[PDB]
């Protein structure tokens, strides 16, 4: 939105959070003190409500943030857990009862996919999955006890777009009660507005764009009317809160996500334009990128890009050929997470990939490069890119 | 123990995590960084054995508090939570699965019990209770399908001690392979070593005395060697962790929790006793003095008391007697939670208590007081326990 | 075409990192030696990156340190707990009775009071330089002139010095005289002052370098003539950063870049657009054609950061200050600068006639200091035009 | 009676706490204005706890200087980044150019060190005495001596000041003297230097108000005749700290009377088992009878800290320091005190005769110092037994 960046800015903050200064107040607490009875009683009818009740509902820092990512996507509440991949556990769970069934895309986070089948399974839930360019024809996959429809968008590490108002229009056709979810970290939660396209919940790892140092970790979920109280009283059930003071340094991190997340997105978009050109470039796995897939949904559904994306090289490079290249970068980091100012560099093997797409079947063979695209100058990391394909040509 | 002080101060310190320093260094971090194919292969073998891996399952933060936690407790790992009640919920979910039985006192923290009855019990997982004195008769609760007992002593609020060895004996007998859990927070952990008595996992909230200020949030469970794999690997399904700064702050709080408890021991039991003493004073709930439920066992099994026990009045107090004595005070402060330095005060009505002692029924009848007698000069808390008489007399 | 690549990468070495992306912080005062050959050792190195005591500083004040001696190109960097105590000290440093210091007119009024407050009851004197006075500073040059103090672009009004003038002409008087600058303008990136001659970079590092209004520290570079006097004599005043907002500082560089760019790009447009509006009478921006010494910035800086002034086309009554100032909608009036939130303050002539020794003030309507910050410049725009239309 | 109850509850106050049991981190330099008017109550205020500006302290520094206010029974605490900067700024805030220092000459080093190698230059002359001298203090006093500088007890040899006796003799000669004493050892609660007459009180925040080794600070309270001069010259030097940091001050209050019983019982302990020792000449313990100034250590503390030191049978070698320094179990080797870690520490007589200005010691074995921490008094005993066995 032409106002995002004043948005941004701006969430948040009132008075009685920031009390004189910019930012809101850190205020650590478990207890939170009542002058009086009848202080208690309204802190009681109200401790999910934004009234200081107690430390595991939040204090004022915890408040701000929660005012500040209903805002920005929209929402009626927002709960807050360790990281994001509590959010994911914790937020379908909230919804899931014995005999239930959950839809879930097999381009999902791998964790998110192990939850379901190594946790949920063991509860009585079962899960099935879906291509994510399915489209329309998810409707076909709907069972009677299907109670969650778990979408990522793109997916991870391959990068796929779903048409999401195709698969929530057949989603409410078919199962209109159902919980439709979204792993939306990728967008920030701003680049694609979740729940302005129907979905019920949009669930984002903090840790990545929206903490964007790499030193923080951190799980939202936001949701709409219908699904809030639920989704805040069954987390609550299972203790799930941030720190204070995690909570403020997110606070902090949205003020820059604007002007970050451009030049993620022109930086990343550049080096995936010269992969896309290189003869050691089998294929380039980037929403913004025309030929991706799914790249028309990301060009007719989300305002921007971020800064990660992968590419598959021309051979499955053996184990001395992935240290010649991956131990000898100058500027790209090998290590986990993204959305850091750092440059980060993760190989996965065309096998490791089809071991985590349930019911799918991989077409490619070459090792998969997901690169973070960080806030380096773009030419020195095409440099660093060179120097690697040439360690391996 | 008469080491038990220098185990303190010194616990999980080590070079690699304090490099210099007498604490531990603050590493916050989601990304952590691989050198080499070498090291991130030695990394994700030993991802949950202390090598730096990812944020999600530790830093040298995480590390150095966990090795601190499974020397004082005597425990082969200690698992990180948002929260103590996340601890409790997360312990148990690790270790049930559809069809199985929970056995938990009906003394039990009450987000315990309402974590059983409304995530557990739709997820195919039945809670029975039992009375914190029952002793060896717990063996006639036992079913087949038992696979948690859930301790918690001495039990919330009303402060009653388990015979855990009798408790412990009975059910290796009937059910060897059952996981046996405590919430072992009102010892600190330390007050009673409950893995050397049988029990598989103590849970704390190290919200409470661990961290001691009343300003951070952190819920623990170590484990025995039997049960270790099978908490880490569950709980790390559920995302669940705890951020480096709070994991520094445990540590921190560890270093005086000797001198702390002490204290705590010393002026509450002499509040204890002059209460006992009070024509105002219905009965005393303090495992530390004679006479109470449990006294006996508390005499024996621990090495010492904390300052957190209740009392009850001759009277249900209306709730215009209520605020004349709760809003009147000097010095302690109406809050939930303890541990800290402050004193606090809480009043729970005779029917609220019925309402969360399941299957069991209540023996008094006048207005519960919970007090936690912090570090304030006893007579100056016994002073203003004396004017609050005066106000309802 | 690098300093991008140096943000993110400055001071980040395995011992400071032990594995992840930022320092680690080390908070102690006790720093533990093994032996005695280990204390020695450390004693030895106190100065030099090896930890012996916490007010020395842990590994995170260490990796800070390194980052801002790669990216200001110094032999040392000294920290302190704000921008003031940055200049208070580091001109303190290296003064004594009977000396002499040379500063702008226009250096920020605690500078100056620091100057007239302080130094010269213990035995230092303090003149003063027109910020353009270029070449024509070596008239002022005393037999016992020590520092020569800058401050570019200068405080409030804006004007840029023509540094290499003064410090040709300084180096022909005086070839050991020890020149400074209050460099926090350019966050220290955008004008490499140490390159030009200057022999000490000072920072409010409060200000761009964390970005976000919330720690305050301030910093001094140093070339090696001067490194081991600034460092052993604010050290033996005290002077020092905590861990925890080294750490927060060296976090704020790795967006620097990014976070001036936008400054500097929605800054040149408000400039422009307030130069063509008719209840202005005059904008200073350094990067503005017709500002003061904006020549000198377009030679001499690589960049524009987001604060500046502006004169209105009249001077306000109280009743109209208060209509102008109470009602804006994202501006906030507040003292400091650097952040993400765009920020007002107002002086009239007088006041700042009061703050410019020697010197009179060529305007007469009210001045309007704006730091804008990283939200969309149409917004600051229609917020700025509400404020003109409630003073017609 | 009633420590431990104010120290439980000084500073806290709800605009302070704002619910929570501790006062909120208020992290900030810019302060918001909502209007012209609460901009100008703000700045009349700027000095009398309403915000204002970063430098001059948030919310959290206004709750910890009421809580030491409170606690030292002070008009105004002044914050500083280190308890060396405190010191510094403190006695530099009330001299300029031809005023004269009277110093104990048992004043830590780095405080000798301030006034040697920074105040000499700038005209301020320096004189010393020893810490016995008592009323004849008097004969010191000279037309120009503007500060006497306490310190009791003393640094590393513990002797403890006739308090009441010094402070009478100056006010005889110098009644408007301005008497400071660094009142480290006592957390400034076991010596209420304010009740004795003295008018500023100054502290290493960083050792047991801190209490655990992991932070640095300094404070200055002073009484209503010195405290504007006081905040107003520590600001111009821009003497602050951060808000973390002060908030984990006012947290480290909360314990100091339960921690500072456990290290007085254990070091008084240790020091009457080391007084019986065969190969310990002397015990410097304040509370040890015996110890130079105990009897005024008696008379004028409500209680003992953990630190003190003794003087070996003999002198140590090189080879006999390494065998015992390096292979202690408990006893860490580092700098500072004050935390729940001992601390052990050695120096050679000729070492202290150099910071001794104008005295001779009167030892000629090895002296040690000890912190004694919070780890069980009879562990701690062994691992000093050891020690002993290594050098017999
Ligand atoms: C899409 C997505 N969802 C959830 C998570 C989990 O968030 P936390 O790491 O905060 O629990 C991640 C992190 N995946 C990182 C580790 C990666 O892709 O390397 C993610 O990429
Ligand atoms: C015994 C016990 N277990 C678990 C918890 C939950 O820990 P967290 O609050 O860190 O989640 C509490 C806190 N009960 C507090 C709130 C009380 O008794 O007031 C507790 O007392
Ligand atoms: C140019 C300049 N130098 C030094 C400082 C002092 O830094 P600290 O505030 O960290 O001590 C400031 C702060 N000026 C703010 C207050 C302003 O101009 O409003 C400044 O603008
Ligand atoms: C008596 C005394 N005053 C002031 C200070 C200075 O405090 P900072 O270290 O916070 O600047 C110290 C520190 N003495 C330590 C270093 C020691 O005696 O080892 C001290 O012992
Ligand atoms: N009034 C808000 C701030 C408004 C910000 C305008 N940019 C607060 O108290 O936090
Ligand atoms: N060697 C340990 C400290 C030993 C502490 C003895 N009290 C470390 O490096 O952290
Ligand atoms: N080797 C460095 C990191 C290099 C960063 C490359 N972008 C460290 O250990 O901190
Ligand atoms: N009223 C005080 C707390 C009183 C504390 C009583 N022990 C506050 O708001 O912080």
């Amino acid at each position: 939105d032409k106002h995002l960046d004043t948005a941004l800015v701006n969430a948040g903050r009132r008075k009685k959070y920031t009390q004189g200064s910019v930012n809101s107040v850190i205020q650590r607490a478990s207890s939170l003190v009542f002058d009086t009875v009848e202080a208690k009683k309204h802190a009681t009818r109200n401790r999910a409500k934004g009234e200081l009740f107690y430390g595991r509902r939040g204090t004022l820092t915890h408040f701000s943030l929660q005012e500040a990512m209903c805002e920005l996507e929209g929402g009626a509440g927002c709960a807050l857990f360790p990281c994001g991949a509590a959010a994911v556990a914790n937020t379908i769970l909230a919804f899931v009862e014995q005999g239930d069934h959950v839809l879930m895309t097999n381009t999902a986070y791998e964790p998110s996919q192990d939850f379901c089948t190594k946790i949920l399974a063991k509860l009585g839930v079962t899960t099935g999955w879906f291509d994510p360019l399915i489209g329309a024809d998810i409707a076909n996959l709907i069972q009677p006890n299907t109670k969650v429809v778990f979408l990522e968008s793109p997916g991870s590490i391959t990068m796929e777009v779903h048409d999401v108002p195709a698969i929530v229009a057949a989603v409410r056709r078919v199962a209109p009660e159902a919980i439709i979810m979204i792993d939306n970290t990728w967008a920030a939660g701003v680049l694609f507005k979740a729940l302005d396209f129907g979905i019920d919940i949009s669930i984002q790892a903090a840790t990545k764009y929206l903490i964007g140092h790499s030193d923080g970790m951190i799980g939202t979920a936001v949701a709409n009317a219908r699904c809030w109280e639920q989704l805040c009283e069954n987390a609550y059930l299972m203790g799930q809160m941030i720190d204070a003071d995690t909570a403020y340094m997110t606070s902090r991190g949205l003020r820059t996500l604007g002007v970050r997340l451009r030049q993620h997105h022109e930086s990343s978009l550049r080096v995936a334009e010269w992969l896309a050109q290189h003869p050691q470039v089998a294929r380039v796995n980037h929403p913004a990128l025309p030929g991706s897939k799914g790249h028309e949904f990301w060009k007719r559904d989300f305002s921007g890009s971020s800064g990660l994306f992968s590419f598959v090289l021309n051979k499955r490079l053996t184990d001395a050929e992935l240290a010649a290249y991956l131990d000898n970068f100058s500027l790209f980091s090998m290590a986990y997470s993204w959305g850091g100012f750092e440059s980060l560099i993760l190989a996965n093997q065309p096998e490791h990939i089809a071991a985590i797409r349930p019911e799918a079947e991989v077409d490619f063979s070459g090792t998969l490069i997901r690169l973070h695209i960080g806030l380096e100058n773009v030419d020195d990391l095409l440099a660093d890119l060179a120097a690697g394909f040439a360690r391996i040509v």
